[PDB]
């Protein structure tokens, strides 16, 4: 999928996770966003179409989604356990890694 | 240090983090977090004292400590980049690692 | 792409990387590499598909590609410093990762 | 310890490692080196002292610890295995990490 496509499951996913009412739910929901996290990962964005794939940008960039997925990781394991709220929790403060990156790059 | 005086250390800066007016105090919190992590990672906790070093059990009380430490780490870029309110409140979800590992290990 | 299609991927660049001879086909290989191991993460492998997707099995899977990725990472920062040789030795390293999951989980 | 000291750990493992003749022998020195290099991470190198713990240069020093510690986990995978070998292999391959942080910030 292209990167906005894979935006956007991130986005619709969170969005069933806070309303969500089991750790099913949730976990379903986190393992899309992995999948859409990682395959996102080799996309070059517009801001960075110019910038050569060895750039400290292009790191950072990629870096960016690291911190993403090791926190739906986390998130994934409070799921596993049925932490339901605090797993709502999880997805709800990694959205600020969503905002990290978007004021960098997007 | 011992076990036990690393999370001293931890539950502390907790509350440091909680209580700060400004992100210099609370990115001198996570650093001193980070360390107290790193340094008990390498402790033997007693609910483990007879497993191998090389078991699932260890393996997995390492990771426990690498998630937390990803998380400082994540928490650390949110106060560099001065959002001290973003800061506190990863450092609040962080809890929910501190409680895990608990809850199996301690 | 599935599982298997992904790891004929990243064979047959492994292949590519041991007869480059400069750094750009290195980092090109690399490049694809990240991608399929990155893409390979989604699926289950047939000797896993009866085992909870919370099993100690499936957790190891996943830390068996964070491995790989790892190695592919650091291999890439040498490829990048046009470390052409000390990049094909960090490739031909990796397999050792390659044979640990396949004994475990092919 | 200081960053001085805890090299000398990793240099002189890095001999223990060459010498050993048994898997036992190796896991040891590479649990040394994890120590060492964890407990290395917390330290501002004299050449970066200047530079804020938040600039580009920080982070990358950082980085290249975790590099370093990602290559001695997945040694340490081999060593537990025993595989003397291949373990000797990842410890001799990991002086590319070494070096590498050394020619920017040494
Ligand atoms: C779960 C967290 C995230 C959510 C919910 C999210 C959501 C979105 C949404 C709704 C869009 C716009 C979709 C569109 O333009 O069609 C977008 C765009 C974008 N995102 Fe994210 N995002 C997240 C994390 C990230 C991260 C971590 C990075 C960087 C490492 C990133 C980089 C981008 C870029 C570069 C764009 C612009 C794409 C374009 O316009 O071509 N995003 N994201
Ligand atoms: C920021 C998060 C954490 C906080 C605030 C925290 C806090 C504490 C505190 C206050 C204690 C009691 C110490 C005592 O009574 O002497 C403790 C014990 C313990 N913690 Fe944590 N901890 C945290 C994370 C972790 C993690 C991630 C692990 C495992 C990966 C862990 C494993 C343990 C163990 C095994 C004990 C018992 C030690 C003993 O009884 O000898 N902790 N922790
Ligand atoms: C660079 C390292 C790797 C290479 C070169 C590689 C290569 C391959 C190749 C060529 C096959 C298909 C062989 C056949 O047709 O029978 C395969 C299958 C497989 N690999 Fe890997 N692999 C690598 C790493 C991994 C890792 C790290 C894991 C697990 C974490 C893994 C799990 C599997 C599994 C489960 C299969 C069987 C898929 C199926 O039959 O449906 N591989 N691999
Ligand atoms: C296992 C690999 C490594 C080995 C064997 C190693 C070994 C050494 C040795 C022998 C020294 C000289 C100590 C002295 O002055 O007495 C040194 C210095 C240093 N190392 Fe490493 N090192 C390793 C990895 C790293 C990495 C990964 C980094 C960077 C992230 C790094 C950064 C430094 C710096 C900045 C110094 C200068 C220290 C000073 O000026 O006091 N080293 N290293
Ligand atoms: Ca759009
Ligand atoms: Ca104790
Ligand atoms: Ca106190
Ligand atoms: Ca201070
Ligand atoms: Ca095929
Ligand atoms: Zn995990
Ligand atoms: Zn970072
Ligand atoms: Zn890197
Ligand atoms: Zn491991």
């Amino acid at each position: 999928a292209d990167l906005e496509d894979n935006m956007e499951t991130l986005n619709d996913n969170l969005k069933v996770i806070e309303k969500a009412d089991n750790a099913a739910q949730v976990k379903d929901a986190l393992t899309k966003m992995k999948a859409a996290a990682l395959d996102a990962q080799k996309a070059t964005p517009p801001k960075l179409e110019d910038k050569s794939p060895d750039s400290p940008e292009m790191h950072d960039f990629d870096h960016g989604f690291d911190i993403l997925v090791g926190q739906i990781h986390a998130a994934l394991h409070l799921a596993n356990e049925g932490k339901v709220k605090e797993a709502q929790a999880a997805a709800e403060q990694l959205k600020t890694t969503c905002n990290a990156c978007h004021q960098k790059y997007r």
